């Protein structure tokens, strides 16, 4: 037992991260079969990313100006295009360590391991969740873009983000793999609105169940609740209105324990208008909306 | 900016993880050179572990009873010894990859990253920190024992733990790579006493650092105090008390934040007297314990 923010093993994904380099600025790339993809800020200068003209930029620049290595291999660049807001550089040699994989967007709510790099090498790996806003709560440095975040699923790797900026609010914004950003930025140094965010509620159920599981029950209680009540009490507390398609997804979670979603529902919104009172739930004194109820089956499944 | 709890890069562990199975059981082993590395009671059954005579158990076994499997490679044993609570197999082919590495014994209080492991297979990666009462608050199922805990220096894997049992409180407790617990626990299945566990005082301060680091400074305040008049109130609360060799550890943090470390314990001190009134600190209602000076560096430096 016990119940942790646990990352991914990264092994599969540190054998793909390199190092890009283009004349000033290095970051970091992501080296699948001849392929290595990074973060198209990496023509820019300092000044240029205020209102940089990525295509412009990007015509300055041959296939010799990028500078790719892979720890000390050196990597010829044999083709270069612009993605929406990602490179491809095209290498001469396949990564030989390349895993299965596939790039896939995620949706907000979902959760994913990000391995946060410099100069293209892994430093440590930790849990993100896409927030309903599109930004990630992420710890990032300068020199930190083109980390990647991932899922794995047996053997395959599933990259679903690439690390861009930090806003001056310090969250977190970036691509998919694709270069499309999630949410509303772009990658100009302005002052932009991450909108309103929202606590993810199916993720607090499920690690409620979690809890359950690991002994923590004080918080379940006499009382039931119905989706209609309780979606009055989630928008009072700016929480994700709940849906029977999250109903559905906690199936398995009701299942092993034998609570109802709905008498779940209702512990929620108890621990909502009261507060915890000074009590904790799996080491915490807040409700924890960073587990999907996947994350909470896999880490109680093995 | 941001602040996580990260664990290392696990593809150096990853490489090293074999599943080691005695008869009945199995579990996971660490494949260092030529020699695997387990625990000592996978040549128990489920009725030994009441009172196993673990010398007796073992003259039973041959090198052929030893089955490894690094994936699906096969290892052929070619000898066996214990030490202490270890089991050290020999075999006929090192590990090609073998990184770097040195076992250690870490003091209460350090962190390390944990590779949960079952089958021999990794599962997932997350920071753990030895109590003071030597448990570790970990999230292992059934299957996990012989996941390995472990920092990582530039290039060297320092292997620090291997996971042998969970007591009935929940908590984890395993061994050094030679084989000897972390405080009074032994493998046999009785009913053991974890003394009473403190919160780790040095922690709580540098990750309090972290926090005017990255923005979040509320709880600075107009007091000072003094190491003793500190140590007044850290008593109180079971914290351990704070020592010189503590104040010049929290040294560089003081240097970055231009924040005294007597000052910062006056903070802290206010906090522990007065709780959080319902404020977080970089994502917490509680004070974090987790996160050693150098962790704190580490990260907010790249
Ligand atoms: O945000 C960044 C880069 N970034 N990402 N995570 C960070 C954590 C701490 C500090 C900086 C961090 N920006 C701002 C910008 C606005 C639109 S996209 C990115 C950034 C600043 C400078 C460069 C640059 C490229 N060449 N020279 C400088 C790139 C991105
Ligand atoms: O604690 C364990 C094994 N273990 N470790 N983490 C666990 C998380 C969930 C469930 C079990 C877990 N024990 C008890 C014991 C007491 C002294 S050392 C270990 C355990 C139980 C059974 C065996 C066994 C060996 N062969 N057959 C059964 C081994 C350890």
């Amino acid at each position: 037992s016990g119940f942790r923010k646990m990352a991914f093993p990264s092994g599969k994904v540190e054998g793909c991260m390199v190092q890009v380099t283009c004349g000033t600025t290095t970051l970091n790339g992501l080296w699948l079969d001849d392929v290595v993809y990074c973060p198209r800020h990496v023509i820019c200068t300092s000044e240029d990313m205020l209102n940089p003209n990525y295509e412009d930029l990007l015509i300055r620049k041959s296939n010799h100006n990028f500078l790719v290595q892979a720890g000390n291999v050196q990597l010829r660049v044999i083709g270069h295009s612009m993605q929406n807001c990602v490179l491809k550089l095209k290498v001469d040699t396949a990564n030989p360590k390349t895993p299965k994989y596939k790039f896939v967007r995620i949706q907000p709510g979902q959760t994913f391991s990000v391995l946060a790099c410099y100069n293209g090498s892994p430093s440590g790996v930790y849990q993100c969740a896409m927030r309903p806003n599109f930004t990630i709560k992420g710890s990032f440095l300068n020199g930190s873009c083109g980390s990647v975040g991932f899922n794995i699923d047996y053997d395959c790797v599933s990259f679903c983000y690439m690390h861009h900026m930090e806003l001056p609010t310090g969250v977190h914004a970036g691509t998919d793999l694709e270069g499309n950003f999630y949410g509303p930025f772009v990658d100009r140094q302005t002052a932009q609105a991450a909108g309103t965010d929202t606590t993810i509620t199916v993720n607090v159920l499920a690690w409620l169940y979690a809890a359950v599981i690991n002994g923590d029950r004080w918080f379940l209680n006499r009382f039931t609740t119905t989706l209609n009540d309780f979606n009055l009490v989630a928008m009072k507390y700016n929480y994700e209105p709940l849906t029977q398609d999250h109903v559905d997804i906690l199936g398995p979670l009701s299942a092993q324990t034998g609570i109802a979603v709905l008498d779940m529902c209702a512990s929620l919104k108890e621990l909502l208008q009261n507060g915890m009172n000074g009590r904790t739930i799996l080491g915490s004194a807040l409700l924890e909306d960073e587990f999907t109820p996947f994350d909470v089956v896999r880490q109680c499944s093995g």
